[PDB]
Parts: C-alpha cells; structure tokens; sequence
C-alpha cells in the first residue's frame, strides 16, 4: 500500500519542502500515459510528468538510446565534440525556422534562458529585460527575475532593470478600446511605459507563446507579430520561451511558426528531454557570431553532454517519423470537443483554451461574474486523483483555477477519452 510509514518518515524526515504538496502515494512505475502507485493502480498522466513526457513514459526508443549512450559515450569535458551534440545542433537548426541556426545544448529550462538572456544583454551591450505579469520562466536568477506569475517575494530584489508588461488575455479583457478589447492598443500603452521607465538599456523581451503557469494564456491573433515589432524598434531581442509548447505540443513542431514569427533566440527543454534533463537555446548566425566576439560565455558541467544530446536526437527522431505533432492536433480536437461538452453540461466551467495538446479548463462560480470559483477547482482536482486521473489546477489572483491538461503526445483515442470520462465524474463530485 501507499502507506508505507518507514517511508513517509523519511521523506518527512530528510525531504526539503519546494512548493505545491506533495501526493499522498507512492509512485512505482511509469509506462505510456500511466504512473503507477505501491497498490499498482493506474493514474492517467495527463500533465505528462511536469509537462515534459511528450512520447509518454519509459518510451521503448528512449529506454534504448540512454541505454545505448550510458554504456558508450556518456560524459565529457566541456569542450570535446562528439556526434550526437553536433547531430542534435544541427537537428535544431534544421527543424526550427530559418534564421535560427547555432544552438547550446544544456540541461534545464530556467538554465536555457540564462544563457539566452546573458547572451542578449552581452550582444546589445543593455541589461533591461521585459517580460509578462503572469509569466514563467524558472526558479534562477533571470529567468526568476523575469517570472511575474509567482516567487518574488521574501526573497530580496528582483534583477536590475526587470519590467513587465500585462500579457493579452482574451478571456478576462482589461483594456477597452472602442467597446472592444484592444489588446494590440495594449500592446504600445504596455511599451510607452516601459520606455518612460527604462535607463535606456533595453535588451531583450522573454515571452512564453502560451502562458503555461500563468494559466494557458494563448497570445492573440496579431500580438506576437506585433510584439516582434515593438522589440525591433528598441534594437531588443526577442526570446521565445517554448519550454512547454515547443515540439510539436501545441500542434506545430515550435508555437512560433503558428504566428509565423521567428524570434532571435529560441529556449527548448521540457518537452525537448521528453522527461530527462535536456535543454538548449538556438540563435541566429548573426547574433551568434557576435556573441562570439563578445567573447560570450556559458560554461556548465552538462553543456555538450552526448548522452543528453543523443536522447534529445532520438526525441526528435520519433516525433518525426510518428507525426506526434500532428498527433496532438487530432487527439487535442478530441480533448477540446469533450472539454466543451463537459463545458456544455457544467456551469463551473468558464473557459476551455489553448492549442494542440496544451488546454485549459478555467472553472468559475458562473460564467456572467466569471467569479474565480474558490475551492471547487481544488476539490476536482481532489477528485480526479481519487478517479484515477492526474491533473493540476494552477491560481492566480483576478483569475479562476485554471486546470492545466496536456497529456503525452502519444495518448490514444481512448486515453482521451478515459480522460473526459473521469473529469466529468470529478466534477460531478466536487458540486
Ligand atoms: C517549466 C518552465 C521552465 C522552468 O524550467 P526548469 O527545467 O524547471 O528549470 C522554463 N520556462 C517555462 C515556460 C516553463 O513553463
Ligand atoms: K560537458
Ligand atoms: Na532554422
């Protein structure tokens, strides 16, 4: 049973506490869209881990490539070449848009916009970087100082020169331009500010091309192009953070060629190490070679590693040659049908969005107030682990919980299914 008692002991005992609570189970295998307890029930990942695992768990490929690459070619030292980092880097240039052409390879989220913001501040020579109220982007220094959505505080000062803007969310308007939301009018109010506030020292604009923590706050039609716009007239960069909607997760191998807006730099790694610690940031050639002169630096004990780079190739590898990204544009329409049908039966759903397989359900005390709905978003959630489902509800202020679904790019049509299933009767519960 989960109840092991010497266990819980010790994880109470030697377990340093880091946000959110901790299940009251006991994980003891993972296999395709299913985690299992010490009893052996199934629980439906439909968070895909920590929203990494996009060909599900334990992926015969993976299973097989990391065992490869641990008994061949592991670790070395950070400055000797070896196939699969060249392969991946090239991999990336080639798979992103045109214009990003030289990748790092590194090992976390949080790490990968480090370096995309180090080399930006480096190659425009400015410091100041803008981001979004609700945004994300880790828990180190700069990607911390650039994350609005939570961690500010207690902690001392942000990093010198952090701004943020609001980020364009449709569902909750606030900002009203001839009895229409003008979010593209909020856009240059935002900036002017920003310009009125700024020493001059501009640098670049992180932005997630949908706002995960911050409760799948997809950006609206324009914006991106809009926003690419804003940066180039300040001579800043633009870095696209696709941690979560990266590789195909929301239908499209990257979110950025949805707008068709190719950024100046481009940070990978949750969905890139498919569950293992993989990251990495691609660049132009032009900013890259520049950044060089510079004398740029990000020097990490991982950085080029070949077994990492060798499972990020075999990830792109079996995303590609199985339309995963497809994948989730077909069993995210299954997902999004059932949500809105679930959304048709139920009043406490306000909202379904999102894009591909990165939705979000929004639950509200009722649709005309669109009043946050207080606990009942908790206790669904409460009720589908009881129901076997995994889910995670993320709450912001102003903002009902937002329950954040996106199961494995390799879920079937019955595991989406299975899904919509529980969620109804979770809801059905929790009223
Ligand atoms: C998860 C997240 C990260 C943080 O990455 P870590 O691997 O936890 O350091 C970075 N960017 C975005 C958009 C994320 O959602
Ligand atoms: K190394
Ligand atoms: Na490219």
């Amino acid at each position: 049973l989960n109840d092991d008692a010497t266990f819980w002991r010790n994880a109470r005992h030697h377990l340093v506490r880091y946000g959110g609570t901790f299940e009251p189970m006991i994980i003891e295998r993972a296999k395709g869209s299913f985690v299992y307890d010490a009893d052996g029930r199934a629980i439906l990942d439909f968070t895909s881990g920590a929203m990494s695992a996009v060909l599900g768990h334990c992926h015969p490929e993976i299973v097989s490539v990391i065992g490869e690459y641990a008994g061949k070619l592991d670790h070395l030292f950070s400055e000797m070449l070896s196939r699969p980092v060249v392969d991946l880097a090239t991999r990336l240039a080639n798979i992103t848009p045109p214009g990003l052409d030289r990748a790092l390879l590194l090992s976390t989220g949080a790490e990968s916009n480090e370096a995309a913001i180090r080399m930006a501040k480096l190659v425009t020579g400015k410091y100041e970087i803008v981001g979004f109220a609700q945004s994300w982007h880790g828990m180190t220094g700069a990607a911390a100082s650039a994350t609005y959505s939570a961690g500010r505080k207690g902690v001392g000062p942000a990093a010198v020169g952090s701004f943020a803007i609001p980020a364009p969310f449709t569902y909750r308007p606030r900002f009203e331009r001839n009895g229409a939301y003008d979010y593209l009018a909020e856009l240059d109010y935002a900036f002017d500010l920003i310009d009125r506030q700024s020493s001059g020292n501009l640098a670049a604009f992180i932005a997630e091309p949908i706002l995960s923590s911050g409760g799948i706050i997809e950006l609206p039609d324009g914006y991106m192009a809009a926003l690419k716009r804003k940066c180039e007239a300040r001579g800043m960069l633009l870095i696209l953070d696709e941690a979560q909607t990266g590789v195909g997760r929301t239908g499209t191998m990257f979110a950025c060629q949805r707008d068709g807006v190719t950024p100046d730099i481009l940070t990978l790694s949750k969905t890139l190490g498919a569950g293992l610690p993989l990251a990495a940031i691609v660049t132009s050639a032009a900013i890259e070679e520049r950044a060089h002169e510079l004398g740029y630096l990000f020097y990490t004990t991982h950085v080029s590693d070949p077994l990492p780079a060798a499972v990020g190739l075999r990830v792109l590898d079996v995303v590609q040659r199985d339309g995963l990204v497809a994948r989730a544009n077909v069993m995210g329409d299954r997902l999004r049908r059932g949500l809105l049908d679930l959304m048709e039966r139920f009043d406490c759903i306000g909202d379904v969005r999102g894009r591909g397989l990165l939705l979000g359900v929004e639950i509200v005390k009722d649709r005309r107030t669109k009043e946050p709905a207080d606990g009942l978003g908790a206790k669904i959630t409460r009720e589908c682990m009881n129901l076997g489902l995994s889910m995670n509800i993320v709450q912001l202020p102003g903002m009902g919980g937002v329950f954040r679904i996106a199961p494995p790019l390799t879920v079937s049509e019955d595991e989406i299914d299975l899904g919509l299933s529980l969620l109804g009767q979770a809801i059905e519960r929790a009223l």
